[PDB]
């Protein structure tokens, strides 16, 4: 049909979503490890 438009650049969209991708692993990653490092563990 031709009316796949109003998207954004393909750079600015792929650097975006891994942004948002990265952000959500370290924060989980480092929330993960302070709970972790919180009980007595290491």
């Amino acid at each position: 049909e031709k009316v796949q438009a109003e998207r954004p650049d393909t750079m600015l969209g792929v650097v975006c979503g891994a942004l948002h991708v990265a952000d959500v692993s370290l924060r989980n990653s480092v929330s993960n490890f302070l709970h972790s490092l919180e009980r007595g563990q290491v």
